[PDB]
């Protein structure tokens, strides 16, 4: 039936920079793709500890792990085993901007992730680089097609100390590895990504994130 199990592993290293601040961080978790729920345990392995906010990078730490029902087409369990690749733009209300990528393949029972995130333009004084933020909220991605390519926008904000809100606009384009996999319809994903744990200095994070596929009805 499924080259994709009901329990799979996640493995994935991210490497990247924000405002010139170099880092490695490593990933090791587990998710129920047909539930649309993962989690995984974060290591900083290099530039720890992190001199900007964890959260903006937590979008780029795989929406096969969405539930998805069977009047949407599900082109992310359709891309494997060949696995499919998406980039990003996260743009942020006071001018920082950045570009991530994930390159996701699939050895056996594992999801393997070549995770890269660029940021630059924060300001020094912003949320980001002042480690303000406390969370992103549960957001509702819009999935359509544009020039031939699926892409998803988020309008979204992270939540700050003080009652207050910073706002960051998504869009993500994917495209599958195999030639011939069939775009999907536009419909919603909605998401919800939570730090569940956490050591001082976001050293060592666990992240959970549960997401489900639907065309705006009850």
């Amino acid at each position: 039936m499924s080259a994709i199990k009901p329990d799979m592993k996640i493995k994935l290293r991210m490497e990247g920079n924000v405002n010139g601040h170099h880092f490695v961080i490593d990933g090791d978790g587990t998710g129920k793709p047909f539930e649309g729920k993962q989690s995984m345990d974060l290591e900083v392995k290099e530039g720890g500890p992190l001199p900007f906010a964890f959260d903006i990078l937590t979008t780029a730490f795989n929406r096969v792990f969405a539930k998805y029902p069977d009047n949407i087409q599900d082109y992310f369990k359709q891309s494997f085993p060949k696995g499919y690749s998406w980039e990003r733009s996260l743009t942020f209300e006071d001018g920082g901007i950045c570009n991530a990528r994930n390159d996701i393949t699939m050895e056996g029972d594992t999801f393997y992730n070549k995770v890269r995130f660029y940021g630059t333009n924060f300001p020094a004084n912003g949320p980001v680089m002042q480690k303000k933020t406390l969370k992103w909220e549960p957001s509702t991605e819009k999935m359509y097609v544009r020039d031939g390519v699926l892409t998803g926008d988020v309008e979204t904000a992270l939540l700050l100390e003080g009652n207050a809100h910073y706002r960051c606009d998504f869009r993500t384009t994917y495209k599958a590895k195999e030639k011939g996999v069939k775009l999907p319809g536009a419909h919603f994903v909605d998401h919800c990504i939570e730090i569940l744990s956490h050591d001082k200095d976001y050293n060592k994070v666990k992240l959970y994130e549960h997401a489900v596929a639907h065309s705006g009805l009850p």
